């Protein structure tokens, strides 16, 4: 329980160090910052918790058995691209978890003072706000999020050139943990990349499981923080859609990868 | 001198505040025929009253064959993306362009739930509220982010155009309201922004608002954008949309015009 | 039907953006707010005559003190109240404009320029800040509300003692140097009630009519209607403390209070 | 400046707790009360976490008794503005002072529902945000608007003393967080605040920032404030200052020295 509350501060310290930080006006700074927040991070994880890993995108963590203990998985900058052309629509994601097992995931969105949060079987929250259990969709009646940017590529542009088609509409918002967290709260019925890193998804994983999400790989396998991976999420009736339906009929290529 | 933009400011502004009641209301998707129409009556009504002179050209069937060269007219979409609207419940902008005797004049966009307002006048810079806007400046494809539907680079011709370009520049969104998406760009948020058929109501709020920070817009053919009918869209920054036009869309040509005549009547 | 509420909110903003364009480009500071205030009339003035070339136009200013106010449509406009705040903070002040038709409440308009906020409403329709319904107000007792009063009325002959009571009663007491503005704050909650012996009705017009819809009460301070007509004395409040500080705290000064 | 910046980011963090407790609300004097004592244990107990030969003197009762000559000392008052946080739900404040051996040091006052943080340290400018302040000019009473609340006219004695100033004022106004007031004074918004009594936790912060744009401060009978003890308070430019003090309170030294004596001693 101390954990939780000591977790919350930290990542809502951790915002304020950012928003600090952007000033500077009084592409090195993106780096620059992600590094000095992972440090911060990582730093007073250890300063209480000196028993704990921390897995984070800046290079902190390294082969860590992921399985043993409690396991922060952190990025202190999830989408750096937005940060650097926007200066907001990006998140600190902090998935923690124990004995190989989640327990608790943020993703806070910075800019906006928005963090969603959520303990493993006891909701999933919008600041103070519960958040509702998904419910089935039908793809053509749902809006996916996934990057123009994975249409382009030599194989993988037609794996998801069918699942384009299909859907109602497509989105694109440049930070995997907002756009898993925007399935979470029912703003996608379903958000999918061939590639993420752990510290992208630990966080946002938790959330959606506390809404009856459904997270997967492209290959319909288990997610887990012992390395990057592709992602299909989420809401049951509509992940079973997309995956084996426009998804396991190129099992093939995407194995190559 | 200021009265018709003083209008149209307060118009889409209490427009805005009804839509909310009527998503309110609802708890106590045929909810977003019911508002877009009932949005677009008030909108229309409001304008008869003060300038019975205008035309609305509407969205939602007001205004389907008229000669928008002739007096002022009011370009109208109650509510630019629908879909945010029905699944997100944002993210969607009242659009209103006024053009005067073909010309544009007057930009509003409006997000309903952020209750933000981006306006201009030509020739009088552009508006988030009451905070002056600021112009853009160049950027390279290479360093730029765009906007574009992934479905576009899905379809036959045009998809293989639009990936030399996604392929090249840093990186790609969506967020699937025309009229923001433009705004967009007028904000610095993105770079450009394309899409290969838009409505009038779509783009001509977000078009004044764009040339008012010293923007860019045109067709794919580069040919200036106009209300007298729909269109391809292709705005950004100054030069990166001469980039885009010039190295990735201009060596087409012709089979972008082929598109453009098999799209447009 | 919005029309007429929709060109005045457009043109209440607009004339907002003049006013700071006016004060940024100082690239005196009382000729500075007297220069604002000429321009920021004539600018609203000029507007509305040129679509409604038949409405009046009551400003502090000095457009229409020659007219009959409960003829037609009225404008009663104020275009910044709290001209020492603006003066000596460059914020906390507003424009204020009330619409009247045949000399009952239309529509009201109160615009705090520097914060970017505009409090409006038209009768039946609810107020507003912004896009923001306001919640109606409920009733306090005076020894629990927090009422807005200038200290410099407690300094007058009569006054002083006129006002006493409420101020020691009352839980505590603020004071913004914006009539406009407190009215507003009463309509909001920030204040319980607020009171001062002398106002123009550009002054308390818009505010009026934010209130009023709120389910707020106004008189002046012997419990008499408000009109335009000209300039009364204000007592604002939740209904219940309105009657309260009304009925045991002012009507035993009924006599005095009667000058003038 | 390590110290400094400790400081800058535990006061802000406080209003994000503050902000959460408020949002949390919203599914009763009660809501302030846990509040105020939920924000100053966060506070007290991130400073003693990392500094823990330092001292803390608090509205919530922290530090009763404390030589605040010795070391290194935090004032603080979470909530500035009790009445302003339970009827209009902003225009308070938290207020943090630090002292070294008696001397100032820092200051620290946060609008938390407007996220402004006004900031100065000793002989480094003060600080609206990351807008430097400007140094006071001197103002003449009769163009000087003072901030005083109305309550004061009442009192017995002290009513007739603050009439004479308040009538002689071009005007007045009162917002009710003493902390944000003494700041008004920093900015130029008032000329002048004055008050019969307030405690070190609500003008220390405010002091140090007041300092920095050259205004001064002493209590209605002239004397310096110290954090040592509650006080009365005048603060202004300096010419009014000198003027409000030298013309209006001190021909009342007398009076004022009863009143003082009866609120104050022991």
């Amino acid at each position: 329980m101390a954990l939780y509350g000591f977790a919350q501060g930290l990542i809502q310290e951790a915002g304020i160090r950012i928003k600090q930080l952007m000033e500077q006006n009084l592409n090195d700074l993106v780096t620059n910052v992600d590094k000095a927040t992972e440090d911060f991070i990582f730093d007073t994880i250890l300063e209480t918790y000196p028993n704990h890993q921390v897995l984070g995108e800046e290079g902190h963590g390294h082969d860590i058995d992921t399985s043993k203990g409690t396991v922060w998985v952190v990025d202190p900058i999830d989408g750096t691209l937005n940060f650097v052309h926007q200066q907001e629509n990006f998140a600190i994601s902090i998935g923690i978890y124990i004995d190989g097992k989640p327990y608790a995931g943020f993703v806070y969105d910075v800019m906006a003072d928005v963090l969603y949060h959520a303990k493993v079987g006891e909701g999933a929250y919008r600041g103070s706000q519960p958040l509702k259990p998904l419910n089935d969709s039908n793809l053509r009646q749902s809006i996916i999020g996934i990057n123009p940017n994975w249409l382009t590529k030599p194989i993988l542009g037609e794996i998801f050139k069918e699942i384009v088609n299909d859907s109602r509409s497509a989105r694109a918002y440049g930070s995997a943990a907002l756009e898993i967290v925007s399935v979470a709260t029912g703003n996608l019925e379903a958000y999918m990349t061939p590639r993420l890193q752990p510290w992208d998804f630990a966080g946002g994983l938790v959330i959606l499981y506390e809404v009856n999400g459904q997270a997967s790989n492209l290959l319909g396998e288990p997610l887990t923080i012992s390395g990057p991976n592709s992602i299909l999420v989420g809401n049951r009736g509509l992940h079973q859609e997309i995956s084996n339906d426009y998804l396991e009929p190129h099992h093939d290529a995407l194995i190559q990868l």
